[PDB]
């Protein structure tokens, strides 16, 4: 509260660390469904069903232009990529399986890096 | 943004300074309408019309128990006291005039202390 400060993380390396994690995500062989925005003009249903589209290129742009206030807003956007994938794609599908794999991959990097 | 820190105020004295300002408010001769909560059982209309009642004793309790995260939330509650007063009381009235006087009194102390 006012004039009662909680000891806080050293957050000085967060930007570099998130960039490294995102690079690992981008270079994963199962990243292909998530590198670019879903084409709203060519994919039926997507625009109406997925209220907040997100993809790695968009995350990279936001990270590079100071659009994440902190760690957690970055992780929210990454998780949004996989939440959208799960909403739109059957678990059994190639894209569906890619999403589950990439989510697991991310969360391990996340824990190992910040926890 | 992430890992880009803005130079910040020294806020270490804010708690003490707000307490001093509130003491000056409490001891002002025109503070009498605002020292205790308006009696909702005895004052017709108040409960329905004033959605967020506030008074100096309530502010003092919140300040003393860590319920203001920062300066600005404290100032919001003080201003709420006078906004409520203006809503419910004619400018011409004793209480109405007291509110205008106390608002002016507060804002001068506020500027002189933090600006
Ligand atoms: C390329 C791609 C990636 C993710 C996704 O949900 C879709 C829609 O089937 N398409
Ligand atoms: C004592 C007091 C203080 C402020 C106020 O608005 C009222 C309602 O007339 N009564």
């Amino acid at each position: 509260s006012m004039s009662v400060k909680k000891p806080k993380r050293d957050d000085s390396k967060d930007l570099a660390l998130c960039s490294m994690i995102l690079t690992e995500m981008e270079t994963h062989e199962d990243a292909w469904p998530f590198l670019l925005p879903v084409n709203l003009k060519l994919v039926p249903g997507y625009k109406k069903v997925i209220k907040k589209p997100m993809d790695f290129s968009t995350i990279r742009e936001k990270l590079s232009s100071g659009q994440y206030p902190n760690l957690e807003t970055f992780a929210l956007d990454v998780r949004l990529v996989f939440d959208n994938c799960e909403t739109f794609n059957e678990d059994d599908s190639d894209i569906g399986r890619a999403g589950h794999n990439m989510r697991k991959y991310f969360e391990k990097k996340w824990t190992d890096t910040f926890k």
